[PDB]
């Protein structure tokens, strides 16, 4: 099976758009598709996975080439990725993983080694044994088990945990979360938010109530939280590489059909991101 890499279709299914983090991988995808004469159609399926399984056979029946999946459900997307699997239409895994299915490679960082850093950093900041709440994201993602699992490695010891509910990696839902969080625990001292949508949205809640030193974690490096730091609104974010995921995964798909192999596995690199390195790893 070797198809030319100019004229080839390609479905890129993304979980939702109201998020600036994967608005900037769809941007950075279409970059890298026209640059290689690759034809692309994008699908928001608005955290939705029925949505989702709909926006994949649509790409099966348009007869796509490959599939550029980022998974809403780790789980439910199995169904979907055995339906393309039938069709014998490849499928690429974008920044969440999949319980099950046959994926040709998976682009995506390492969200335990993530949860790693921000309680590193919030012990290194603020020692040990200090107040912090957890801002959790959409539960069936592979990115908020891992990055849960990986920032209470250094939270079972070394933090004081007051709460851990979820906001579903929306800023709206995390800035009233925030604010009711704040309501009992008045002696907050740091907060970790899963994404940075979540850590802005904080942020507004943490300055309404008047606190003045309550250091604020996110995950993604996007544009704004650089400026939160500047502002001193947030103290930092782990960087990912949005763009770079989606374009290492569309590669794949051309050296799929280039008859060349691709590897299973690609661990996108993430970078802590503080007052002194807001200028670097910028997307
Ligand atoms: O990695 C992405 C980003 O953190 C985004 O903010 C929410 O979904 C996660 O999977």
């Amino acid at each position: 099976t070797k198809k030319s890499a100019k004229d080839l279709k390609l479905g890129v299914s993304i979980s939702t758009t109201n998020n600036p983090y994967f608005v900037a991988m769809k941007d950075g995808i279409d970059k890298y598709a026209s640059n290689k004469k690759i034809s692309i159609k994008v699908a928001d399926a608005q955290d939705d996975a029925a949505r989702q399984a709909d926006d994949v056979q649509n790409f099966i029946s348009q007869n796509v080439d490959a599939i550029l999946i980022n998974p809403v459900d780790s789980k439910a997307i199995v169904t979907a990725i055995k339906s393309a699997n039938n069709a014998n239409i490849p499928v690429i895994l974008m920044d969440r993983g999949s319980e099950g299915g046959k994926v040709l490679t998976t682009v995506a960082s390492d969200n335990v080694a993530a949860g790693k850093m921000a309680a590193d950093y919030a012990v290194k900041k603020l020692g040990k044994k200090a107040k912090a709440f957890e801002l959790s994201g959409v539960p069936g993602a592979s990115a908020t088990v891992d990055r849960g699992k990986g920032f209470h490695s250094v939270a079972k010891s070394k933090l004081d945990m007051l709460s851990s509910q979820s906001a579903n990696f929306d800023r709206a839902k995390a800035l009233n979360t925030t604010q009711n969080m704040i309501q009992g625990h008045k002696d907050v001292q740091i907060i970790f938010a899963q994404n940075d949508e979540m850590a802005l949205g904080a942020a507004q809640a943490v300055k309404s109530a008047g606190l003045q030193n309550v250091l604020i974690v996110g995950i993604d490096g996007q544009p704004d939280a650089h400026d939160a730091i500047k502002k001193g609104d947030i103290s930092a974010t782990i960087a990912q590489q949005p763009a770079k995921m989606g374009e290492i995964a569309i590669q794949a798909a051309i050296d799929y059909y280039k008859g060349k192999k691709v590897e299973k596995e690609t661990i996108s690199p993430i970078y802590l991101v503080t007052k002194d390195n807001v200028e670097k790893y910028n997307w």
